[PDB]
């Protein structure tokens, strides 16, 4: 005689990133093995009734994380790498100028004058030489 | 005699990224193995009644993550890489200018003058030489 | 005698990205293996009654993630890569200018003057030489 | 004697991306293996009654993710890559100018003057040389 | 004696992208294997009663994801690639100009003057040379 009663009430299970081998990153450079590994986990969750007898569940399991990293020649030369710019502003708030007078002679008013040339990146590669064999 | 009763009430199961080997990233450079791994997990979830006997579930499992990384020649030369620009603004809020007078002589008013030349990227590659064999 | 009762109530199962090997990324560069892996997972979910006997479920499973990365020659030279621009604005809000007078002589008013030349990308490739064998 | 009762109530199952090997990404560069993997998962979901006996379900399964990456020669030279532009605006809101007077002589008013030359991309490839064998 | 009762109530099953190997992406460059993998999954869903005995379901399954990537020669030279433009506007809202007077002499009013030359793409390929063997 075997009786199994299962009455869960509002089982709320949330799983965002369980065993996902996800590579979410910016690679601006290079010559690099990114996320060479895998995901071989067993996030077991048990909540109900169980009953087992005279069995053979698992045996001779083999999960070797064998990584062979043998880069022979790798060259990264004369490189200019820039990743991010964030919130680069130039503000002139409430710029008030009053030039009053009588029988005067205004000559030159330049409220701005070449205030900025470059803001984020001015990457230059001038007369750069590289030799190999 | 075997009896199995199963009465779940509102089982809310949410699964966003369980075992998805997802490569979601920007690769501005190169010569790099991106997301070479896989996903071989077993996110087991059990909530109901179970009953087993005299069985042979699993055996001789083999999950070796064997990665062979052998890049022979890799060259990244004379490179200018830029990834992101975010919120690059130049603001002139409430610019008030009053030029009053009587029998005067205004000559030159330049409220702006070549304020910016470049903002994000001015990538130049001038007279760059590379030699190989 | 075997009895199995199954009365689930409002089973809400949501699955967005379970085991999908999805490559969702921007590759502006190159010469890189993107998302070389696969998805071989078993996200098992059990909620009902189970009953098994004298069986042979799985055996001799082989899931080796064997990745062979052997790039012989890879060249990335004289490259100018730019990925993103976001919200690049130049604003002139509430620009008020009053030029009053009597028997005066206005000569030159230039409220703008070549304020910007380039904004996002000015990628130049001038007199760049590359030699190979 | 075997009895199986199955009375689910409002089973709402939602599945957006289960095991779809979907490559959804922009490849502006090149010479790169994009989404070389597959999808061979078993997202098993069980909710009803089960009853099995004296069977042979699975055996001798072989799911090796064997990827052979052997690019011999790959060249990416003298390249100018740009991906995205977003919300590039130049605004002049509420530009009010009053030029009053009596017996005056206005000469030149230029409220705009070549404010921008290029906005997103000015990709130039001038006198670029490449030699191979 | 075998009895099977099946009375589901409002089974709402939604499946958007289950196991579809769909390649939905823009390839502006080239020389790249896009979505070389397949979809060989088994998203099994069970909700009804089951009863089996003395069977042989599956055996000797072989699902190797064997990908052979052997590009011999690949050249991408002197390329200018641009992907997207989004919301590139130039606005002049509420531009009010009052030029009043008595016995005056207006000479030149140019409310606009060659404000923009190019907006999105000015891809130039001038005097670019390439040699091969």
């Amino acid at each position: 005689t075997h009786n199994q009663w299962n009455k869960p009430s509002k089982p709320k299970t949330n799983l965002k990133h369980v065993a996902g081998a996800a590579a979410a990153g910016a690679v601006v450079g290079g010559l690099g093995g990114y996320m060479l590994g895998s995901a071989m986990s067993r996030p077991m969750i048990h909540f109900g009734n169980d009953w087992e007898d005279r069995y053979y569940r698992e045996n001779m399991y083999r999960y070797p994380n064998q990584v062979y990293y043998r880069p022979v020649d790798q060259y990264s030369n004369q490189n200019n790498f820039v990743h991010d710019c964030v919130n680069i502003t130039i503000k002139q708030h409430t710029v008030t100028t009053t030039t009053k007078g009588e029988n005067f002679t205004e000559t030159d008013v330049k409220m701005m004058e070449r205030v900025v040339e470059q803001m984020c990146v001015t990457q230059y590669q001038k007369e750069s030489q590289a030799y190999y064999d």
